[PDB]
């Protein structure tokens, strides 16, 4: 279609590989670009880990208040919030918010441990019908984003469907579905990605990711005005391992998708 033609031209001008999945929750239509190809998730995978802990909290009703120790051996490559609480503790709610709103990797590793390793995160995806998501490693080696490597990858089509079930659907419980929505709405890392390509009036919750090979990702649930919400996944990766981030590609892909 016409939007397919604009995303392809955007991909060609970028010199990279672009994967886009849009779900319009009015007629359940889908616009896809390389929607069945695998992309390195990087820290967009933190939504699955946080949602998995939220699913646990449905049965363990005070799980999110459990304190977790932050130790110097726990710090990894990017620890904005966890660095402020070394030799102290953070609750699982605080670690989830830090993981999704500041992309703290030490917090991610705490969520993975709560679920019993990366295989516990993958388990949750399978439990909600995501047959594609796979988490094989912890922070930070899950961000190697090597071409052809299926580790820690997913397809745009599967993440869009999963992100819909987690936020708009009821893959989670009522209080949990609302908590994840509030967390995504208060992200601080995404002003230059999907948000930058959408109208100011649109309310958006998102989770960004980045890694080697210039990988630049963002997944977002979008609430327009008087309109049925949309779900958009934008994944991008490049041929050079040392390639720089291209958040502008994500902004332009969201601009094209949102009629423009
Ligand atoms: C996620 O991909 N990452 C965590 C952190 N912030 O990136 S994000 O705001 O696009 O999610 C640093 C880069 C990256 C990583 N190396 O883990």
């Amino acid at each position: 279609s016409a939007v397919q033609q604009k995303l392809a031209a955007l991909e060609k001008s970028s010199g990279g590989r672009l994967g886009v999945a849009l779900i319009d929750t009015a007629d359940n239509t889908q616009v896809l670009y390389r929607g069945d190809e695998r992309f390195p998730m990087c820290s967009t995978s933190k939504v699955m880990a946080a949602a998995a802990v939220l699913k646990q909290s449905e049965t363990q009703k005070q799980l999110l208040n459990q304190p977790v120790e932050i130790k110097p051996a726990d710090l990894v490559n990017y620890n904005p919030i966890a660095e402020k609480h070394v030799n102290g503790t953070m609750t699982l709610a605080e670690l989830s918010a830090a993981a999704l709103q500041y992309s703290d990797n030490t917090a991610m590793n705490k969520l993975i441990a709560q679920l019993g390793g990366p295989g516990g995160v993958t388990a949750f995806a399978r439990a909600i019908g995501d047959e594609t998501f796979r988490l094989d490693r912890t922070e930070p080696t899950l961000n190697t984003a090597i071409p052809g490597d299926p580790r820690d990858t997913t397809t745009p089509r599967a993440m869009a469907q999963t992100l819909r079930q987690l936020t708009l659907g009821h893959a989670l419980g009522e209080t949990q579905r609302a908590q994840l929505v509030t967390w995504l709405k208060g992200n601080t890392t995404g002003a230059a990605s999907i948000r930058a390509g959408l109208p100011t009036s649109w309310t958006v919750g998102d989770k960004t990711g980045s890694g080697d090979y210039g990988t630049t990702n963002d997944i977002a649930v979008i609430w327009p005005q008087g309109r049925a919400p949309l779900v958009l996944v934008t994944y991008f990766t490049q041929p050079q391992q040392n390639a720089e981030s291209r958040r502008d590609v994500l902004a332009s892909a969201a601009r094209i998708i949102a009629e423009g």
